[PDB]
């Protein structure tokens, strides 16, 4: 009997919980109980990897899509997974749309059984990315459920799933144990016995149990990583792959004069992009957890998948640590230090500071407007750090008074959430809206993409429509983007090999509930 200790989640205790559609739940639930019809391969051009369902086709008016019900598998009842199940699982959300944590319900306007082993989804709306939506929806057995009369309250202690670990070996506070679906569709393919699931408090815990290496497969903040936990065994193990893209936002229509010639000149955000140290900002202020984003676009190596390398290279130099080619292009441009103070002058010859927001309280953030400053000075330019409440930093993008900022922002499956929520004109107004696109730049074509980015199914005219907004935001240098975030994961070569890592980089190998491909990688892994 394998067993691999996992811990995608901290508790104070091990309260039996194991419903997919309650907040606060057991995070063992989704993927390794209830299995989706298909995962989604994010970091590999969110390629889909089918499982449940073997196909999937969206008709050519993007209204509607169908999915192919892979014949053959069980719930680990021994009963026959139909066509059946999705059909009730997406009503019985559609019904009581607070099981609906996804709020899958704003596309799906009906799912319809095409027959036992077809089901189809009717939408309220042409988007082809509805397919990638539908699969993060846990899918539950009808033959159960259907004699559930509190969904809402139901802790599903005795759970029944497609997934390849359903029984509950073991539970107490303490501990848990979440052994082999013995009805497993893919047993063959399955290696690992069961899920050893020890209860942890918090980092204190986790630290203590990682570094005497009882722990297999993490993804928890681990200080002084390499001293603390990678020498004290050999099998310590860590890859932390890029996330989302973190940047400083220039304001295009700052109500200043002088401000506004810096800021609304393309050289001169260059050059201010030249002057920054990305690795250096990653190492000191991240403790080296994040990774350099060189693309003007701000695509980030997370999607490099989804890159036109030739755009990439480009506008690369402009995005890479250059001192001297910095202090170069800004002589170009005609920003010259007429005064004598050693700071930068507008070209029509105004004095000018510029004002680098980060909220109160960010640590990180504050001390990377710090370093900022420092690298700014170095190439003439005057910059000061300011640290505002959240709300007022946040209130002066939306109001448009600020003069730059550093932010980071929502990272999803594709470049779509970046690029769209970061650049779309059409957000950077209204009430209510958030701080990504207040940068205040616009392009009627560059939106013309985003709004059509899933307006089309055809992976590679989306794949075009991707080149294209990269060239758009590469050449304006929108913004300057500095670094990636991290994906949290440690794991432990002692008893299980086959582990995810930038020597064998499948996908995302975080093992938190809410990262899907985690059921492909348990999968890849062998006892030793």
């Amino acid at each position: 009997r394998s067993e691999l200790t996992i811990v995608p989640d901290f508790y104070p205790t091990m309260v039996r919980n194991f419903n997919p559609y309650l907040a606060t739940n057991l995070r063992t639930t989704t993927d390794f109980i209830y299995e989706p019809l298909v995962v989604f391969n994010e970091m590999k051009g969110n390629t889909p990897v089918f499982r449940l369902a073997e196909s999937y086709k969206m008709a050519d008016d993007l209204m509607s899509v169908t999915f192919d019900i892979r014949k053959g598998v069980k719930w680990s009842d021994g009963e026959a997974f139909t066509a059946d199940d999705v059909v009730y699982s997406f009503g019985l959300l559609k019904a009581k749309p607070e099981l609906d944590q996804r709020g899958i319900n704003k596309w799906v306007t009906s799912v319809e059984k095409v027959d036992e082993y077809k089901v189809r989804f009717r939408l309220s709306e042409a988007n082809s990315n509805v397919p990638y939506e539908i699969s993060l929806i846990p899918i539950v057995a009808e033959h159960v459920w259907k004699d559930v009369k509190d969904p809402t309250t139901f802790t599903n202690e005795n759970p029944v799933g497609t997934g390849p670990f359903t029984v509950i070996d073991t539970f107490t506070p303490q501990l848990y144990i979440q052994c082999r679906n013995p009805n497993y569709w893919d047993a063959a393919n399955l290696e690992v016995d069961c899920l050893r699931v020890p209860q942890i408090a918090n980092n204190d815990q986790l630290l203590g149990k990682i570094v005497n290496s009882e722990l297999d497969w993490t993804s928890s903040f681990v200080p002084d990583i390499d001293r603390t936990y990678a020498a004290a065994n050999p099998n310590h193990h860590y890859w932390y792959p890029a996330a989302g893209t973190q940047a400083f936002m220039v304001n295009f229509k700052n109500p200043d004069p002088a401000k506004k010639e810096a800021l609304d000149n393309v050289d001169f955000r260059r050059a201010f992009s030249m002057a920054l140290d990305r690795q250096t900002i990653i190492d000191i202020a991240f403790y080296g957890s994040g990774t350099v984003n060189d693309f003007a676009s701000g695509l980030g190596y997370a999607f490099e998948a989804w890159s036109d390398e030739a755009t990439h290279k480009k506008y690369k130099g402009f995005n890479t640590y250059d001192v001297e080619g910095s202090k170069k292009l800004l002589a170009k441009a005609g920003f010259k230090d007429v005064n004598g103070d050693g700071f930068v002058e507008t070209p029509s010859g105004k004095s000018f500071e510029l004002l680098i927001q980060s909220p109160n309280g960010w640590t990180d953030f504050n001390n990377t407007v710090q370093l900022a400053v420092e690298q700014l000075q170095e190439v003439g330019i005057k910059a000061k750090a300011r640290t505002p409440e959240f709300a007022v930093y946040n209130q002066a993008m939306l109001e448009g008074t600020y003069d730059v900022a550093y932010t980071n922002y929502f990272h999803g499956a594709d470049p779509f959430t970046y690029w769209n929520s970061g650049y779309n004109s059409a957000l950077q107004s209204g009430d209510g809206m958030p701080r990504f696109a207040m940068h205040y730049f616009t392009d009627k074509k560059l939106d013309g993409l985003l709004d059509s980015f899933y307006k089309t199914a055809d992976k590679n005219e989306q794949l075009a429509i991707a080149h294209g907004i990269q060239k758009i935001i590469a050449e304006n240098q929108v913004t300057i983007p500095v670094m990636s975030g991290a994906w949290m994961y440690q794991y432990n070569t002692t008893r299980f090999t086959g582990w995810w890592s930038e020597e064998n980089p499948k996908g995302r190998p975080s093992v938190w509930a809410g990262i899907p491909e985690r059921l492909l990688h348990v999968l890849d892994l062998k006892p030793v």
